[PDB]
């Protein structure tokens, strides 16, 4: 059976950090569901790109569980994820089931908001470090991609391919990640 | 006055090659218009991401001229661009006005279809080389980004940031490109 991924899309999300992981994961044969936080209507991203979700988070949540829950970045998008009771429940359930949780850029601050993965080594966009480290609940890293067990984090738009391929390697293996990587023409 | 960019979005376009340039150009202060080839309705991209265009190409075309016309890749998207009479007219007009034309991945093959920029040094995705070189109307390059005057080309999803920043440099200068690049956390 194919692995499944849930990508939570909120208003203000960084569109590059949303599309690169969705695209790369689908190239890897992963069944991806783009779920809208506010509902089934189109979502206006940080740089005004408008994306139509596959379904609402309300409906997508009932189709779980997922092998990975992905949280894109974007300051306003991350704030919306941080204030959502629905997201809190989804992340706590995933953590409890020992499922992978991946967040990029400002996205990791939503983990702090919902008290997820305390004690893990994590990275974020440089400008989101102070927010993420408030209280010293995580140990900071400057690696482009950081993986401490089931908590996988990354730094920004420019680390999106590395972030996506790390998710692919975690779910489908190193060989598949290498096969998907070659045709992308990465450095 | 701010520079303006027209991004032509057709069914089957590579979503990463569409969103990265749109996002990066907007970060650079460029006024970007995402125009749908088939109309104003949502567009289903190559890996099923659905993007809602800012307007139809029919309407956006009446709001010219643009400082750059951008053609995303994706085999099916490029084919749709190649068969469009509207695209042919837009590209010929831009070439005549000595305006920049940028194409990535399979996107450059649309230039061949509409007999645009013959004699230029170009690059494409490795798998699109034979199609692009049919007839020997261009000279091939393996550079990640190739710029021969007003014809700017690139190779694939993994060269999208470099491609976008090359467009920014051409329109707004090296300083602005460097300022926009830093926060992206590129390797």
């Amino acid at each position: 059976a194919s692995k499944r991924a849930l990508v939570i899309l909120a208003k203000g999300a960084e569109e590059m950090e949303t599309v690169i992981p969705v695209d790369v994961m689908r190239r890897a044969g992963i069944k991806v569901t783009v779920a809208g936080l506010a509902g089934k209507d189109p979502v206006q991203c940080s740089r005004d790109v408008v994306i139509c979700p596959d379904a609402s988070l309300e409906d997508a949540k009932k189709e779980g569980p997922y092998d990975v829950v992905v949280l894109p970045g974007g300051n306003l998008g991350a704030q919306n994820l941080s204030e959502s009771a629905a997201v809190k429940e989804i992340l706590k359930e995933q953590e409890n089931r020992k499922g992978l949780i991946a967040a990029i850029c400002a996205g990791p601050t939503a983990l702090l908001a919902h008290e997820i993965g305390f004690g893990s080594k994590v990275t974020t966009h440089p400008l989101a470090k102070d927010k993420m480290m408030n209280g010293g609940h995580y140990t900071y890293s400057e690696n482009r991609v950081e993986k401490d067990g089931l908590i996988l984090t990354s730094r920004g738009p420019g680390t999106s391919f590395e972030f996506a391929l790390a998710i692919v390697e975690a779910l489908n293996g190193k060989e598949v990640a290498a096969q998907v990587k070659a045709p992308l023409v990465l450095k």
